[PDB]
């Protein structure tokens, strides 16, 4: 399903907290308490184009392969290319 940025941007976190990875929105509105990093580093990429901070963060496999378990949606065919 698509969703804009807009929508995006409005959850960054309490309740509705999601992130744009590799062009796929998940919620994750509950795994800020935990992640091994905390809230922290997913809130101020929350709402946002995670993509890169989440992949490049030098993250394990794992941490990506459980990514594609979520999904709610992709993103609106415009937002495809504002994350780069
Ligand atoms: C999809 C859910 C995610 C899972 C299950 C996950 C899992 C993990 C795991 C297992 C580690 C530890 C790696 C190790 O000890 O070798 C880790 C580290 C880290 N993650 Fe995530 N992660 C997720 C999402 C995110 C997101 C969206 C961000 C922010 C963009 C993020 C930022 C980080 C950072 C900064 C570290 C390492 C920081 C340090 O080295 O002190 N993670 N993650």
């Amino acid at each position: 399903k698509y969703y804009t940025l807009e929508e995006i941007q409005k959850h960054k976190d309490s309740k509705s907290t999601w992130v744009i990875l590799h062009h796929k929105v998940y919620d994750l509105t509950k795994f800020l308490e935990e992640h091994p990093g905390g809230e922290e580093v997913l809130r101020e990429q929350a709402g946002g184009d995670a993509t890169e901070n989440f992949e490049d963060v030098g993250h394990s496999t794992d941490a990506r392969e459980l990514s594609k378990t979520y999904i709610i949606g992709e993103l609106h065919p415009d937002d495809r290319s504002k994350i780069a």
